[PDB]
Formats: C-alpha cells, sequence, structure tokens
C-alpha cells in the first residue's frame, strides 16, 4: 500500500530493544505521501506491555494523548513539582504534557497491555525523542551523556559510586522490565471514559461515543477530539464527512472495510482493514465502513484540529439533506419532492445500519 | 513582473459553472516566494446571472464572504441546524467549513456578485467542493461508493439510485436557471458601510470591520474592510502593523504604488482593473490613486487583522506628528518650521484629490 | 565550529551603516541546519550604541522583545494614535508591538548601551525587514520611494522642499548618530527581571525570570525571557525544560555547556565567550559551567514558553526524588537507601560549584 490514507500494521517501524513487549513507531504522514501535509506534526505510538511488567520513566518532544485500547494499567507521570497517577481502564483517554516524565505498570497477571498514542511534537514539525533518566543494554541514559566532573559536582556523590549506578542499568535488557507483582501493588483531570461520554449513539447494528475538547481541558492542549466506534459484524457506519477534524483511526479489534470518497474527479479510495491498521479521513472526505460478516470491527479515533467539529451524515434518519427546504432538494436534484422522499426517508436507524435491508 | 499584482485575466475559470460563473485566483505561493507568509488563503470570486441558483456543496475551508453586487439568499446547513440570510452589497458574512452552502440569486436584474476568502483546513492552501447532486462535468461524491453500500444505507433499491443519479447529469452546470415562484419560497451577516470605524469626506470613504467587534470574523482571524476612492483622488500613503490586506477591485480603474524591500527599497507599481487582486504585506507603506474619469470601489480581507492599526504618513491623523519636537528635529536633520512644513500642511485624511489646494 | 545549536558571535552579520554605534543579526536558525525548524521565524538582533547617541526611527514587519543587557535607554513608539516611551535600566524587558515606530536615546556620557532583541516576523516565516522614514547616505527613506505626484499631493508640499527634506537626511553617515546631552535630558510598562516573583539566588549563581501568564505583553509573543548569572568556578546543574526552546546570549564572560542530545545519544558542547549565542530545544538536559577566571551572565528568551517546567536532574528540586520509592528502586535497579545517595546529597539548587 500504495493506499495513500491506509497504513498496514506490518508497515509499522517496530523499536529494537523493546524486551518485555514492543513499542511501534507509525511513520511520518508525510513520509511516501505529501497528501497528508496538513498533519504533519502528528505521529502515533503504540505500546504493548506484558502482564506483571514496568516500563521504564521517560519524558519526550511531544504532547500525547493516550487511548487504552486493552487491558489495565497505573500510568504516572511527574512534571515540576506535581505528581500525577491513575489507574487506566479499557477505553480510558488520558493526556501527558511534553517534558513529564512518565512510567507505566502492568499489575495484572494475565491480559497484556495495549496503549495507542497520539504525540504532538514541540520542537521540530513531527520529530520527537525519548528521553530515558535510567536506561539499559540497549537504552543510554542522558546521564550518561555528561562529563564525569559535571555528575559528581551536581549530584555530591563520589565518582566510583556513579559507575556503579551507570552498571546497574546496564543489567536488564530492555526499556519495559518484568517485575514482582509486590512491588507492582504498592505503587497504586482524571481519566475520560469513553463509554461514558454524553455525545454518543448506539443502535442494533453499532455503538458510537466520542469526547470533545470543549468538555474536556486535557484533549485542549492538542486541540483534539477523541472517539470510539464498534461496529456489529455484518453492519456498517453510513456515510457521513468531518467538517473540520481530520480523522487518525486505529482498528483496534476485528476485521472490516472502508470507502472514501477522495477528489485528491473523484476516486474511492478503499482498503481493507484488520487489527493494527492505521488510516485517515482528512476533513471533507465523505467516508463509509462496513465490518465483516462474522467478527465485529472495533475503532478508535483521533480527531485532528477537532473543536467545534461536526459530523455530518449522508443517508439515516438524521441525514443531513433533510434539513434543506423541499424547493432546494428539488432544484438540487432534479426531483419531484417524493422521488426524493424515496431516497433520503427510506432508512429508519442512523450511524449504523445492516448491510441486509429491512 | 509584479509579485504582489494579480490580473484578473489571470484567474482560472471552473469549467460548466452554467448560468453564471466561478473564478479561482492561484496560490500565492505559485509564481513566488514572497507571498509565503499567506500560503493557506485562496480567493474564489462567485458570479450568477440573475433568476439562478447555486447547486449546494461544502468545501475543507473556511470563508469568509463578501456581496460586491446585486442580491442574494445563501443557506447553508450543518449536522441538524440550518442557516438562511438575505444578503445585499456590502453585507459580509462567514460560512464554517464542512457547511453544505447554496446560493439564490432572486433578483430578476442585478448580476450577483460574490467575492471570498478561503482558509483550507487539510493540506496548507488545498481545497477540494464535494457536490452531493452534480451535473455533466461535475460528479455527485455519493455516486463514487459502490452500490450495495449506497443502497443499504439509504434503504433504497438499486434502480431508483440508477435514475436519482441520471436525473443530475441532465443539467449542465453548477449554478442553474430557475423559477421566480420556486426561487421565492426559500425566502448573522455584517454590512461593512454600517461598521463604527469608518471615515468618510469629499475624496473617499472607508468602512472597515474587525475581528474584535465580530465574532464570525475571529475563526478565520480576518479584517474585511471596503474603500471608495472618488475619482482623481487618493488613499493617502500609510501602512499595516500586521495585517496582510488581501483587496479585490469590485469597480472602477486606478492604481497603486507601494514601497517594498524585497527581491534598498523599490516601487511596486500596477495599473487597476475590475476584478484585479492585489496583495499588501504588513508593513508595506502603500498609496492607491483612482482615475480621472471614475472612482475606485474595493474590498479587501485583513489577513492576521486582529490587534492590527493603520498607520498614516501623510494627513491630519499621520503619524509623524505623534513625535515632540526635538526627536523629529534629530531624525530630520531640519528646525521645527521646516518639518510643520512638510507634515502639518495636509488638512484632510485617508482620502486626498491629486490636485492640491 | 561543528555545533548545530551553536552560533559564535563572529558568525553575526553587522550592518554596515550602523554610524554611533553597531547592529548585528543572527542568521535564521534554518540556515545552516535542519534541525532548528521548529523556531523557523524567529530572529536575534542586537543593538549596540555608543554614549550620547540616537537611534533615527524605524519599525518592522516583526513582534519583538528586548532585554537591556548594559547600561540605560529611553525608548519611545508610537502607532496610530498613540505615543509611548519608557525608560529601561540593566535589565528591563520590554515588547514593541509589530508595525510600531521606535526610536532609542542613549543619555548616558560613558557607558555604552547594549539591546537585545527577540523577533518574531509577521508575514513570511523568519524574514523581516526594517522601514525608515528618515534614512541615511546608505539607507533609503521609504517615503523616497513614491512618485513625486502623490507625496506633494498627500503631504500638500511643493517638490523642491521635499527634496530638500531628502538631502538633509543624505548627509548623515549612519542610522545611529551623535546627539547633544541636554537635547536627550528634554526627551525625558517594563519588566525588571530582578524583582521577579519566580527567581533562584544561591553563593555560587542567581537566576531570574518573567514568564508569560504573568506578564501580558509577552504572550503575544508567547515568550518568557530569563537571566542567569553562574559565578566563576561554578556551574547551573543539569536540566531540562518541558516545551520552552530557549535561545540564550552570552552578556559577559567565558565559559562552556553541555547537552545531552539524540539528534541514540551524543554530547553536544561547546566554548562560550561574549556575544555568543547557543539554543537549548525542548526536552534536551543541559548544564552550563561559568570559567575559572569569571562569571558567566546570559541572557534567554523561551520560545513557546506558556505552561513551560523547568526541570531539574540534580539538587533538593531534583525531579527524580519526586518518583515513587519502588519506582526509583525497580527504575535503578538499586535499594532505596542507595539511591538516596546519589540523588539526595545535593543541598542546593540550581547553581553548583565545581571542584
Ligand atoms: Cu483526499
Ligand atoms: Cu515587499
Ligand atoms: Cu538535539
Amino acid at each position: 500500500r500504495h493506499n495513500p490514507y491506509y497504513f498496514h500494521s506490518q508497515g509499522l517501524r517496530s523499536r529494537h530493544e523493546s524486551g518485555e513487549g514492543e513499542v511501534k513507531y507509525l511513520e511520518r504522514f508525510t513520509e511516501r505521501t505529501e497528501l497528508l501535509r496538513g498533519i504533519e506534526n502528528y505521529r502515533v505510538v503504540i505500546l504493548e506491555a506484558n502482564p506483571n511488567t514496568f516500563v521504564l520513566p521517560y519524558h519526550k518532544d511531544a504532547e500525547s494523548v493516550i487511548v487504552v485500547t486493552r487491558g489495565r494499567a497505573t500510568l504516572t507521570f511527574v512534571s515540576q513539582e506535581r505528581r500525577e497517577s491513575f489507574n487506566l481502564e479499557y477505553g480510558d483517554v488520558i493526556r501527558v504534557p511534553a517534558g513529564a516524565t512518565e512510567y507505566v505498570i502492568n499489575q495484572d497477571s494475565n491480559e497484556r497491555l495495549e496503549m495507542v498514542k497520539l504525540l504532538q511534537p514541540v520542537n521540530n514539525p513531527g520529530q520527537f525523542r525519548e528521553y530515558y533518566a535510567a536506561g539499559a543494554q540497549s537504552t543510554e541514559s542522558y546521564l550518561r551523556v555528561f562529563s564525569n566532573d559535571i555528575l559528581v559536582a551536581a549530584l555530591n556523590t563520589p565518582r566510583d559510586r556513579l559507575e556503579r549506578f551507570f552498571d546497574q542499568q546496564e543489567q536488564r535488557e530492555g526499556v519495559i522490565i518484568r517485575a514482582s507483582q509486590e512491588k507492582l501493588r504498592a505503587l497504586s483531570g482524571g481519566p475520560i471514559s469513553l463509554k461514558s461520554q454524553r455525545s454518543s449513539y448506539s443502535n442494533q447494528f453499532g455503538q458510537f461515543f466520542e469526547a470533545c475538547p470543549e468538555e474536556h481541558r486535557q484533549l485542549q492542549e492538542m486541540d483534539v477530539l477523541v472517539n470510539y466506534a464498534e461496529i456489529k459484524r455484518g453492519a456498517m457506519m453510513v456515510p457521513h464527512y468531518n467538517s473540520k477534524a481530520t480523522v487518525v483511526v486505529y482498528v483496534v479489534e476485528g476485521t472490516g472495510r472502508f470507502e472514501m470518497a477522495c477528489p485528491h474527479q473523484f476516486q474511492k479510495v478503499t482498503a481493507r482493514l484488520a487489527r493494527g491498521d492505521i488510516f485517515v479521513i482528512p476533513a471533507g472526505h465523505p467516508i463509509a465502513i462496513t465490518a465483516s460478516q462474522n467478527e465485529n470491527l472495533r475503532l478508535v479515533g483521533f480527531g485532528i484540529n477537532g473543536k467545534n467539529n461536526q459530523r455530518n451524515f449522508l443517508a439515516g434518519q438524521n441525514n443531513i439533506i433533510n434539513q434543506l427546504e423541499r424547493e432546494a432538494k428539488e432544484l438540487s436534484f432534479n426531483m419531484p419532492r417524493e422521488e426524493i422522499e424515496e431516497i433520503f426517508e427510506r432508512q429508519v436507524e442512523s450511524y449504523f445500519v445492516p448491510m441486509e435491508r429491512q
């Protein structure tokens, strides 16, 4: 692919070194194509940590919006003089400020943890780096970069012990390490529950939840909306488009398909969806997504430029055509009022519909 | 050879506009690098014959609209809300991005003209028009989907969809003729020439809408202003502190002179006619003269217009008489009386005649 | 000097027709390297004026935040219908709005004035121009560009008196000129850095910082401005900024800085002297040492400075002792007592002595 808006999961760059888990990096949106220049300063990172693990502390040149797509975790980050710690749930959304030192705990013994993060670099556009205070055989501590003279004077500690301190770190391999279930238990505004949002619509064929920045202060920094959609098997999300937001969508679970009308006159942009896949819906593009016939398709999405965004549906009871006056409809479609009704007033549900008519 | 002057004959016209015309200004960064600062801005001119209907569409761009001729009823829908407005000459209004918009000219005689400043929401300086219902050379975006998706979503047989679409490639053009009986049935805005920020004398008139006072202008962060320069007169040399002004010649002829220090100073100048567009980057001192035979009417978009201040270099209000006596003497190497003689002999402001009195 | 974040003073471009002083321009941060693309639209200007001088009025297509790094001055600028005038002291910080016509007075008899300016262009990214109403032998007045028709009509003044107006300016050499001390006296708000609530000082150095949250005039460029004096033989402990990218100017002295740069890490370092400028992108941990023989005095502009947080890696205000006990132990693979040993035995903050 060879699809300008579609990113297959095996195209993700896997961090070397990962250890007891894996960290994957999505490439730059402007790497293979120029059609995504509008969001060049956005990167996607997927973190997965094994049961009973500890993610080493670090900070990065980027703001972050985090979605827990699998399992649970305890997330803690420090900044200046404040420390904040939260127990994160499935579908929980949390913000981690740029420069804040962050570490993660997987306190569960059975279910593997997965986190999907949208990053907004503060330095060079679309470029970020991770800074580790304590490293491994394969991750250098940024403290070890300084000359010995600086460190012994700054910390007021003898030279011999500092190199003991650094050798203790070149013992472990990976920024994700195995840990006791006993220490991890001790280490335990707030998280945003997607399936608890007021902005939602659900029927027999799917459910939709969305957290908009206007109601959540922590989403106002990156100016981003975060939404969740489950399309039941054999169903679809009806054709619609976003007025303003450019949505980056991650396939959490299942398989399916999407069709997009792209004028970059028009052309049908389409791709097969599977777990780990990522695709982008630039604003204005009308989009339709179908689940598979045998399993549900579950998606989480990040809405870049999400303030005051409006989702306009082209089919269903809430469709926009239905807001035109009768004369406007007739003039636009070159048909009488009743033959227009036969097209835009025969669907009784919204958002999600079955591929087999009823 | 002028990097800031866009002659009307350079505008690209849309194919099969029908009962009217839609013209597109090139991207400001296409022929030159000197306008990189306003890369994400496009100018579109809509023009509709009497008794016409502009087909509904939306675009991936915010819009500020100025009616420069005639009357119109503008309607746009978004989600479940519809807003409709009766727009006259000099009315200024915003159409939100993603909103499905259509325009009506219910006037039986006056041709409609709309001048639009667009601010793309996707890729910088790039926008597209999405038509729900199209024509022979404009495709409906609904027809792009596979049939199985359309029949399932709309709950409508394949047979009716195939005919829904053919009824659209019967008309040619995104602007169509309509009956005034149906046009009449289909019946906030900012009036420029009612603004508190205005100045008027016998040599010209000026009106300006600032984003600080109008909320719909703060989305694009733009000021909208209008200037009519009476024939034989001129708008005195002045400059904008921060705003880069895009000017459209609505009517008349004339000329502009601007002091440009880019690729020390140099006189950039061009003669103006209707449909012409020229750009005034912030800091540039600019002077505009009407012709001897007709007034010059201009409409301007002030990009980055919040907290902007227009500084005049000549006239009653010129910035130089804000200096104390000692500063002017020190700066100009001249006594107080030889200086007053230069910067205190113009009794009017904004607009002056080319023959002094 | 092979350092992508370091700009030696001898690289500054000086305006030729400076006159009774000098004006230096830092190159665009994106000229030699791609590593500072994020601050593309920022320029540094250093103004130096001799005693008893008058800086001729001009405006520019750029916002500016000014810091007085030497001496005293009277700054005045006009815009639309307003006139604004201020007496500036050493360490004073002030904003000059874009498009405002400004001129500067040094009415001091022997201490030369120095001003360091950070500019934020309003037009093309990282590009600005200076517009002089009245010029000099090698500097055009922008009025002289217009046709004679326009000026005589606009100003209502005969041509001969315009053409003598311009000649009176083509006699002076330089845009900074000599002026009587008594007339400069006739020609007579700012943020005082050393009076900010956000400050820390010990025996080895002092630090002052003015953040945009507390001063409205810094919110236009969205920048924090700070000052640090590291006394000889001492150093400012390793630390990093959460989001602000700081442009630092060496006011006086010599020294050195070490920076951990992952652009997998590597040690970026350079010797500092007066006039030198170096950049600290967000996230980068930075350590600065004064010289053995003289103090090191620095001025810094924090681009994207709102809600910035300075995190120290050594001292009592250290960021690591905010981690939980089990977190530190797991993170450092050591018992709590051997960890205390390293991150709790420095008793001061910000500044500590070397050897
Ligand atoms: Cu597209
Ligand atoms: Cu220019
Ligand atoms: Cu670096």
